């Protein structure tokens, strides 16, 4: 049982050559005090004689003074032992992967605008800026600028919408005369290397490195980045044989490194510094820069709706040492082109790393040719379809040819909770309400501290610890969870059904109430025709049955709603839970069945023959209460904290106490 | 000399309609001495109180 051993594994989890380890001074002396002892020159001198002792005592002080220099450098010297972050990037940058500066809040708009000139084609030139208030705050909009040129066909009726996508900040372009001996610094903070583009005289060069990088451009066009230890970015390009080497495709051969400069190739670069990570979820937009003859009659948010979405994107801290540290090793491991699934993990982690807290690369053995991806928008659970499309194509750049990237947000276990938390009034002068605003931070803290990381077993209580930890003037804290999944088809279970991975109490399997259109007719004075009647139902589990099974009981039905079949009967069992309706309609059918041990849950509404369309809503939320304390996750099913988008899943009651 | 001391209850509507306002320690009130309104005698909230 557990782990038997033969002298197994190696050297803890990770190398500590540990001659380097800083020890306690006294011990350091204690070691060294021995050192001077046994020294052939004198075996006589007693060190515990306080006279020599303090003298030797001093040697250690310097020796300790000097050691942490010698030791820390090693931690520094070796990535993943590097304690300095600007260290970490260096080896990472060296490994062929860099962390980036905060990455502009980005979005798309379509806007319908009439040109006053009625020309066939207007362009939106790159660099028109728009304003967006951050969510719920109009005090200031966040400026953001047209990413690139875009033109639009004038539709007939003369009004036509262009569409374009938007990153946040201001276009900031600077020309520089290049010179042989000189650094090329941008001292700009809020810079992000991903929105950095430049022009040598004329044509654009790309840092090969995550811009294009496979095109006929022959690599003569190129340059690099680097991070000044200061925190500002300096430019770099390869000098001399800037292409691979020698003669290559040219018949004349000789040597070209470019950028002599003398004055040649005056370098003009163009970039956006940004306020980002603060701008996420900026919904209200403005058209903040006018053009000749173009007038936006409407700017309408979010083409191709998710439908659940927020304003902009992006931003970023930028920096985290933990996600960055090991990571580049995989990029150090992998080549540029992404090959391995985790190579697709780490590669995706490069670009939209600030978009994605966690990305799950996997194959679905069913569909080959598709790279199946489960990622965290980290602002939310759902990358807007353009993002999905966006990184996809960009990702798709690095990939095996027949392979296709396929990104889907996996299903998400939802933890539906009412919280009961007590505090002493007197104990806190601070505004009660804001306390709730406090805890509501510290709740996701645990998540971000834990749950999204591994998507392992989830501890309710352990979560409640930190929210307990919040005010310390909180007297007590309580909560109750309802494990919640969302369903895409009310009508038919997914083939495999649905499983909780987690034991639930019998009969504690619930669902959402929802109306149902019933063909029967309603008329009321002044109402007139009134279509027909519709009432609501919900999905009900019957009791546990022997062999841990249950049959899915449909919501209550009025008489004549469902054509009665000799096969299908009103379940009309004693047990099954029932909502209380004004109808008193007692017709209940089995639409399907479950078993509690397997946690697997199936039904089909084809069973009851009831028409899909006589239901109004396509998706229903799923309610259940796991009998077990902690929540287990397996695959693609992860508990997560999104309160803002889905507050009804998170509720907190506040108990004032004197 | 030991400050003239009293208690008040006062009914006050919060414009904000928050559940609990405090009266922070140190809000000052005026009281005319008996029969003389020429000057009130300032006096101050002794301590915080919430309602």
């Amino acid at each position: 049982a557990n782990t038997p051993v033969n002298y197994q594994l190696t050297r803890t989890a990770n190398a500590i050559p540990e001659i380097f380890v800083g020890g306690t001074f006294a011990e350091i002396k204690q070691n060294l005090i021995e050192w001077l002892n046994g020294q052939n020159e004198f075996l006589d001198y007693d060190f515990e004689g306080s006279r020599l002792n303090v003298l030797c005592d001093l040697l250690a002080y310097n020796t300790l003074y000097i050691q942490q220099f010698g030791n820390a450098a090693v931690y520094e010297s070796f990535m993943r032992t590097a304690n300095l972050r600007s260290s970490v990037v260096q080896a990472a940058q060296d490994n062929g992967y860099l962390p980036t500066s905060k990455s502009a809040a980005q979005t798309e708009i379509m806007l319908t605008c009439t040109d006053a000139l009625n020309r066939n084609y207007i362009t939106i030139p790159r660099g028109t800026r728009f304003l967006a208030y951050a969510k719920d705050t109009s005090v200031n909009p966040y400026n953001f600028v047209s990413r690139e040129d875009v033109i639009a066909i004038r539709d007939k009726n003369n009004q036509y919408f262009p569409r374009l996508k938007l990153a946040q900040g201001r276009i900031v372009r600077t020309e520089i005369i290049y010179d042989k001996l000189t650094p090329i610094i941008i001292y700009d903070k809020n810079i992000d290397r991903n929105q950095v583009k430049l022009y040598v005289d004329g044509a654009e060069w790309i840092n090969w490195t995550r811009k294009s990088m496979v095109h006929a451009g022959s690599t003569s066009t190129i340059y690099y980045m680097r991070e000044t230890i200061d925190g500002n970015t300096e430019f770099y390009f390869g000098e001399g044989e800037i292409s691979v080497n020698a003669s290559e495709g040219a018949l004349t051969a000789n040597y070209i490194g470019g950028l002599k400069p003398t004055q040649n190739s005056t370098i003009v670069i163009e970039y956006i510094s940004t306020n980002g990570a603060d701008a996420n979820g900026a919904v209200g937009f403005s058209y903040a820069d006018t053009l000749t003859n173009i007038t936006v009659i409407n700017i309408n948010e979010n083409p191709n709706d998710d439908p659940d979405f927020v304003g902009a994107d992006g931003g970023g801290d930028p920096e985290d040492i933990e996600r960055i540290r090991e990571l580049g090793t995989i990029k150090r491991e992998t080549q540029q082109r992404c090959v391995t699934a985790t190579d697709y993990d780490t590669f995706v982690s490069e670009r939209f790393g600030s978009i994605i807290q966690a990305v799950q690369t996997f194959t679905d053995s069913t569909k080959p040719g598709y790279a199946f991806i489960a990622a965290k928008p980290k602002s939310g659970l759902y990358l807007t379809t353009v993002q999905r499309e966006d990184i996809k194509n960009y990702l798709k750049d690095y990939n095996l040819a027949p392979i296709t990237p396929s990104i889907i947000s996996p299903n998400y276990l939802f933890i539906k909770t009412n919280l009961k938390v007590t505090y002493a009034l007197n104990k806190l002068q601070e505004s009660e309400q804001w306390l709730e605003g406090q805890i509501i931070d510290k709740i996701d803290r645990y998540y971000t501290e834990d749950v999204e990381i591994f998507n392992s077993s989830f501890a309710k209580s352990k979560m409640l610890t930190y929210v307990d930890d919040a005010d310390h003037s909180v007297i007590g804290s309580s909560a109750t969870i309802q494990m919640v999944r969302e369903v895409q088809n009310f009508y038919k279970t997914p083939e495999a059904g649905i499983k909780y991975n987690n034991q639930i109490k019998d009969r504690s399997m619930e669902s959402n109430t929802f109306s149902f259109n019933s063909g029967r007719k309603v008329v009321n004075p002044d109402t007139g025709l009134e279509e027909d009647v519709l009432y609501d139902v919900r999905i009900v589990s019957t009791d546990r049955d022997s062999k841990g099974i249950g049959k899915v009981i449909i919501g209550p039905f009025a008489s004549g709603d469902v054509t009665e079949n000799e096969n299908i009967q009103p379940y009309t069992g004693n047990d099954f839970n029932k909502l209380a309706n004004s109808d008193g309609r007692d017709k209940y059918y089995v639409i399907g069945e479950i078993n509690y041990p397997a946690d697997v849950i199936y039904w089909n509404i084809a069973k009851i023959n009831l028409t899909s369309e006589k239901f109004e809503v396509q998706t229903i939320e799923l309610y259940s209460d796991p009998t077990d304390d902690v929540i287990f996750t397996r695959d693609g099913s992860l508990i997560v904290f999104e309160n803002d988008l889905r507050p009804q899943y998170l509720t907190i009651d506040l108990e004032p106490i004197s």
